[PDB]
């Protein structure tokens, strides 16, 4: 008899119910086949005792043990079918075989028998492409992903492990009412889009293009993270704050228990210092949520108290300097939005017949770039711009005929110092102009100030360029790049890269918890009249803007050293050790970046040629063949008629693929999402939406500038009721789980029996290391404290790829988590 250890997880997080007759488990063998050839399989095997045994046991985790019979004509074991004959589903962990070891890494729920169409199966930890299968393996390879990719209808249920494309059409809800009515994200040329995992759950009742409402969205299972602890599962978070939280929140204003509006910049600091008093009811709904209660201090009765955010922990008012203004455009929660400008006045793309001459109004001589002309700056490359003229002017005029908001198509000019720091030097405020016009509001320019009424303007013109840029941000360089870039390559890996497969094992970990979290987004965030709609600039037209900068996308741009190039903020320089040389020497963001990228290419480039020797080997994998094929033409098939997608004839082309994926999913993620709360946590630092223009002369908006300042800020970025909802979000998402597995580690230690592979990745989380101390050693740095900490005296750590649990302001997780 084979001496085996199954190690469990019931589903409450009783041992004598898994005895008896409740589990059974089948060897199958990798070496004798039956005579269709596929291995023999032996007789159903029972848990047989409780193992008290061994220490070594992770919370929650219970080992059993069982004796297979297993004689000669059986050969080796590389494979089990289990039954699970219980009522209840148990989340099964691994089996351990000795004396003959053998590993299977399982971590996947087991469902009562009778719900599953086919038994369930798990391999053993060797890795093989496709031609190295086993012979007695090789059709229960093929099998098992013919299951994950199922047929492409029905409704998808909470045990069904079936991955498959749908377009975005479960966002709106036409059935509760046509102004909840939204348009169909993906699978035309209007609205191009990444897809997301099929539900299934059939058409509405009004719209049969549109898919019905759900109380749960689906995803396959084991995409489906448990928790130990209930404070970890942030991504459900999401769903209380739209489903009771903001309810609670609203009754609060609507029987005007606090005062509707902030009136000073001290009633927003209030919020993490004092508190916010609200109804009693109001506080009761929250404390005894989880991950909520999380979020505020509070003394049960009536305060709530949000977190200080780190952007305020040293000076309160630094954020109000033009120095950190354009310090964050390099090392703030967007940093990867500014470009070099190597013209002037800068040029727009847009068709002047439709929205008037766009030529910029902004004239050279009136910038102060510190003594430099126009052409000495513009040559010596120290001219930048943040630039969403061309980006939001098509849609200014449907924005701003909504009632409570109002935005320009912003530009910023920015110019790089000699002390190596960016300083802002004018900022355009544009708007469309067309023959029928109602508005008699004109496009401006704004230039710094300090004092008086023309301080405030300019004050005001900066929140215009951040409402911008945080609508961006939130929608572009977060929700599209990230989000829902990554799901397609989610969903084409499992459906036709077997567990066994090398490129499966380098890639599934950077996919952690991203269905779930996404699905979750579909349905409370990113919904008609979700969170995002009703905190964002845009309101209903948020989700389908992000379509439209999709039309732009580029995956083979998402690599580090192609994006700072396109953006002119680096060029190509092979004799530097990145092969790119920064236009901003001190850029944080691209300069940790450029190290992780470094570190997660050679890791790709090691672990590559472990299973692949040539080029051949490459075009010779049907699955990688066949993941490739559909991860374009199905995933992102919108854009499948574009000629810069990498072909995947080659072994540089796998690596070129494959760190890209996994830089986007890891670290790209990591300093695009860790800052939302520790910059934004202060809604004066990164409003999300504007509600007004600039006043007219002669007005009382324009006397309440010269008198009252902060109240004309105030009443011009986003209202206070949204802003706790809005708060509360990014708190949530600024969070990192103390269940995370981050960049250079895996959440298990034998998932493969590959040494050579395990010895690569030991090297890659020691560079990872090597790393962190070397940016530790940047922001100890005096030299780099202009723009690696600024006036908020917040060093720059989104990028250390370690971190604790909790709001830290550092750490890479693998993926997009949350
Ligand atoms: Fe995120």
């Amino acid at each position: 008899k084979i001496k085996g250890t199954v190690v469990l997880m019931p589903k409450n997080e009783n041992l004598n119910a898994f005895l008896g007759r409740s589990v059974s488990l089948q060897l199958i063998s990798a070496t004798k086949a039956d005579a269709h050839g596929k291995g023999k399989v032996g007789k159903d095997t029972f848990l047989e005792g409780i193992n008290t045994s061994l220490p070594t046991l992770g919370a929650g985790e219970s080992a059993f043990n069982i004796h297979f019979e297993w004689d000669g004509s059986m050969g080796i074991p590389g494979a089990f079918y289990i039954k699970n004959y219980m009522q209840v589903e148990f989340f099964l962990k691994s089996l351990t075989l000795e004396a003959i070891t053998i590993r299977f890494v399982c971590n996947s729920w087991v469902y009562n028998t009778k719900l599953y169409k086919s038994v369930r199966i798990f391999f053993a930890n060797h890795t093989y492409v496709p031609s190295e299968t086993p012979a007695p393996l090789v059709e229960y390879r093929e099998e098992e992903l013919k299951s994950l990719r199922g047929n492409g209808t029905g409704e998808r249920k909470e045990y069904d492990r079936i991955y498959d494309y749908d377009v975005y059409n479960d966002l709106g809800n036409p059935d509760k009412s046509e102004k909840l009515a939204r348009p169909v994200l993906g699978g035309s040329s209007t609205f191009p889009y990444p897809r997301r995992g099929r539900t299934g759950r059939g058409p509405t009742v009004t719209d049969p293009n549109t898919e019905k409402q759900g109380e749960v969205f689906y995803v396959p299972r084991d995409e489906n993270l448990g928790h130990l602890k209930s404070k970890d599962a942030l991504e459900i978070g999401t769903k209380s704050l739209s489903q009771i939280v903001q309810p609670a929140f609203e009754s609060a204003f609507d029987l005007k228990s606090t005062p509707i509006e902030f009136h000073s910049f001290q009633d927003v600091h209030d919020l993490y210092e004092g508190g916010i008093k609200l109804p009693r009811d109001v506080i009761s709904t929250i404390i005894p949520l989880p991950v909520i209660k999380e979020l505020y201090r509070t003394d049960g009765q009536h305060i709530l108290k949000f977190p200080q955010p780190h952007v305020v922990q040293v000076s309160q008012s630094a954020w109000m300097t033009d120095e950190e203004f354009a310090r964050e455009m390099i090392a703030g929660v967007n940093p990867c939005v500014i470009r070099g400008l190597e013209e002037f006045p800068p040029k727009s793309n847009l068709d002047p017949a439709i929205y008037g001459d766009q030529s910029s109004k902004i004239t050279a001589d009136s910038l102060d770039l510190d003594g430099y002309t126009m052409d000495e700056a513009l040559g010596s490359r120290r001219l930048f711009m943040l630039d969403y003229h061309d980006i939001f002017m098509p849609y200014v005029r449907q924005i701003n005929q909504l009632n409570s908001a109002k935005t320009y198509a912003t530009r910023t000019i920015l110019f790089l110092r000699e002390d190596g720091t960016l300083k802002p030097v004018a900022i355009e405020l544009s708007l469309p102009h067309s023959a029928g016009d109602l508005s008699a509001a004109v496009s401006q320019v704004v230039l710094p100030a300090k004092e008086g009424v023309e301080s405030t303007i300019w004050l005001l013109a900066k929140a215009y360029v951040i409402v911008n840029d945080s609508c961006y941000h939130q929608l572009m360089s977060h929700w599209l790049n990230t989000h829902a870039a990554m799901e397609p390559f989610v969903i084409a890996t499992h459906r036709h890269l077997s567990v066994l497969h090398p490129i499966y094992k380098l890639l599934t970990p950077h996919y952690r918890n991203n269905m779930n979290i996404n699905a979750l987004a579909r349905q409370s965030l990113i919904n008609a009249n979700g969170i995002a709609e009703t905190t964002f600039l845009p309101s209903k037209y948020s989700v389908e803007m992000s379509s439209a900068v999709y039309k732009n996308w580029v995956f083979t741009d998402q690599a580090l050293p192609a994006d700072l190039i396109k953006r002119g903020v680096a060029i190509k320089d092979p004799s530097t050790p990145h092969g790119v040389r920064l236009l901003i020497e001190d850029y944080p963001y691209a300069a940790d970046g450029l190290e992780i990228w470094a570190a997660i290419k050679t890791w790709v480039q090691e672990y590559v040629p472990l299973y692949y020797a040539r080029d051949d080997d490459v075009k010779n994998d049907s699955e990688l063949q066949h993941w490739w094929k559909e991860a374009v033409e199905k995933g992102h098939g919108d854009l499948k008629d574009k000629p810069w997608w990498p072909k995947l004839q080659t072994l540089e082309d796998l690596v070129e693929v494959c760190l890209i994926i996994i830089w986007i999913a890891s670290a790209l993620h990591a300093a695009v999402n860790f800052g939302q709360y520790p910059y934004g946590g202060l809604i004066m630092n990164r409003p999300t939406a504007s509600r007004r223009l600039l006043p007219e002369k002669g007005t009382p908006e324009y006397e309440e500038m010269i008198n009252n300042h902060e109240k004309a800020y105030l009443r011009t970025i986003t209202s206070k009721l949204p802003t706790l909802i809005s708060l509360s979000v990014i708190e949530i998402l600024s969070t990192h789980a103390s269940d995370e597995v981050y960049l250079g580690q895996r959440d298990n230690p034998h998932w493969t029996s590959d040494s050579k592979a395990l010895q690569a990745f030991q090297k890659f989380g020691n560079k990872l290391k090597e790393i962190e101390e070397k940016l530790v050693r940047r922001n100890n740095d005096p030299s780099l404290q202009g723009n690696r900490l600024g006036p908020v005296q917040l060093p720059y750590t989104l990028l250390y790829p370690s971190s604790e649990e909790g709001l830290t302001f550092r750490g890479i997780p693998n993926s997009i988590s949350i």
